[PDB]
């Protein structure tokens, strides 16, 4: 499916958290214009209690900056930029709005970035209704 989730976001959405950056964002996937933040498991175990394994969509803030992004759910963050920005602080928080599919079973590397971009074109798609984009100017990103 092109778009996912609701028209508007409900519970279980949004989930916000704070959580430290681990092993900083890798040169591998700044190499492939997406920046990627693991996030430690502290912080999400009691936020993310009940939600089932797979890929979610939001938006994070870094550096003082949003962007939105999909996450993989342990948490990695993908976040969605075409700019190549410089990113290294180790705070990061995040909005979950929406869920996109559950974890696929690997099939190779180039299976599995294909697969990232394909998420970020769904979740940009589905973030363009009201009820989500306006979680860019969340009082959680002040």
């Amino acid at each position: 499916p092109e778009i996912v989730g609701p028209e508007k976001v409900q519970s279980p959405y949004p989930i916000r958290f704070e959580g430290k950056v681990v092993h900083g964002f890798g040169r591998g996937s700044k190499e492939l214009g997406i920046p990627t933040a693991n996030i430690s498991e502290d912080a999400i175990q009691e936020l993310l209690r009940y939600r089932d394994s797979g890929v979610y969509f939001g938006y994070a803030m870094v550096q003082k900056r949003v962007f939105p992004m999909v996450m993989s759910v342990s948490a990695e963050v993908h976040l969605i930029e075409r700019q190549g920005e410089d990113f290294y602080e180790e705070i990061m928080r995040v909005i979950v709005l929406g869920y996109i599919r559950p974890e696929l079973n690997y099939a190779g590397l180039d299976k599995l970035i294909e697969d990232i971009h394909t998420d970020i074109r769904v979740a940009l798609n589905s973030m363009d209704r009201p009820s989500y984009s306006s979680y860019k100017k969340d009082p959680f990103f002040k």
